[PDB]
């Protein structure tokens, strides 16, 4: 009766309200997933409760065990029946579960500290003095471990063996990375993460050049499951009403401190 | 055995090769959905012969009648297996038959003479010496038709009232509209032909403002369909080898004359 909505702390799709140690259930969590998850149960006709994925991953599958971890595994066994995430829509995933029409559209992009001397993929890869890296894990890895655009194999093969390592664990630590590295290390993050920090103090941040690629997040469901279709219709819809894009000017530049 | 793909002329999705009447079946065309259909073809392993839609249209139910015309209703009524087009992804289509994830992202978009004092929607909105329409049928129209932002409406009922018609019947039309009216006419349309027109002589149009809307154009199936499921995972394939990014460059891009 009650459906299970997996998610992540990740900002600002889900974050803890200023007070959730006093709150209870959903009332714990806001931002741009807490308001998407909120206005498709309202549209389905659903009772929920988000819950924080356990092992703090979005989705990969073990070579070695075969088993899917983070909220694509949590759907994949039965464990949750959707996922509102910023779950990046890729073809590994969309084999294994169902994935609605893109809520949000996004491309891998560049962040810079101001002042650095880097316009472009291009720039990062002719040179060294500027080291840069991805997440450790993740659909950005991923797009570049297995690219063969020379530009992006170039990156991957220097991101592959510089020393120390160019990857982080997490957004925060990619961002506070560049923040300290007084210009000498650029992150590669989606585009979305990327406008956001941005928009945030201490504003030293900038999204620089093009995407490298076109993409989306969408939200999941098992396959097979009797909440695809009503599910892929609300974000459809959602969509047409502007819902998505209110929601998103709301979580990124109303409250904007640049 | 072979497949019918319906498909649609619409420059530079497809077009007639400059001796089509020379040749014969897939040979006669060429565009973006061309390949597009000859990419996913080969990945799903199908053969399959192009059909241009006999009606013109891409696909609305008549309220009276509640046919479904267009590209939708050939695979509706079973008579074309996939429909491969610049064809928007939207609700009312999604609830009758299959679309694959976006393999091309866009919006409403504004296009203008060069010269022509306007920047956004708003700046329409606001005045009626410079005229402004969409085209006559299609998800532009519609969007308008059912907004419920403010701005939106005022342009709606403007040109729903305008004398004569701000409407037009083709994106050609359109843009010889643009091209004659010295900056009297601007002309609504989808991001996507707004950014191939710049780019064509005599280079005095120009898209400004960012666009309206998010969405995307999808590769429809019939409901149920056996296709559904490989064509979908063909679009992400191509999306992930960064093959649909290397289709728009061509075709809107490498061949640019501005
Ligand atoms: C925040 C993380 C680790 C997620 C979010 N979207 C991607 C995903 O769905 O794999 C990841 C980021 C990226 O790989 O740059
Ligand atoms: C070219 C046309 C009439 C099509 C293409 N995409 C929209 C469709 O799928 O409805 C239409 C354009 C638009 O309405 O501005
Ligand atoms: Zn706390
Ligand atoms: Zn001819």
């Amino acid at each position: 009766r009650t459906i299970v909505v997996t998610t992540i702390l990740e900002s600002p799709y889900v974050m803890y309200k200023k007070n959730h140690e006093q709150l209870e259930g959903n009332e714990r969590y806001e931002g741009y997933c807490v308001d998407l998850a909120y206005e498709i149960a309202k549209h389905v006709r659903i009772k929920y409760k988000l819950s924080i994925v356990g092992d703090g991953k979005y989705g990969a599958r073990d070579p070695e065990t075969k088993i899917w971890n983070g909220m694509v595994g949590e759907l994949v066994y039965g464990r949750a029946d959707i996922a509102v995430a910023p779950l990046t829509i890729t073809l590994v995933r969309e084999e294994v579960i169902d994935f609605s029409k893109p809520f949000m559209s996004l491309g891998i992009s560049i962040m810079i500290k101001k002042g650095t001397p880097i316009e472009s993929a291009e720039d990062l890869a002719k040179q060294t003095e500027i080291a840069y890296g991805t997440l450790d894990s993740g659909s950005t890895k991923e797009f570049f471990r297995r690219s063969k655009i020379a530009v992006y194999e170039k990156m991957w093969s220097y991101m592959k063996s510089a020393e120390p390592s160019v990857f982080t664990k997490t957004t925060a630590d990619g961002v506070a990375r560049v923040r300290k590295s007084k210009g000498k290390f650029a992150f590669l993050l989606e585009s979305t993460m990327n406008e956001y920090i941005e928009q945030r103090k201490p504003c030293d941040t900038m999204k620089v050049g093009g995407n490298l690629d076109s993409k989306g997040y969408g939200v999941a469901t098992p396959k097979g499951s009797a909440l695809g279709t009503p599910v892929n219709l609300a974000v459809l819809k959602l969509s047409e009403q502007g819902i998505l894009d209110k929601l998103k000017n709301k979580w990124w530049y109303d409250k904007g401190e640049c």
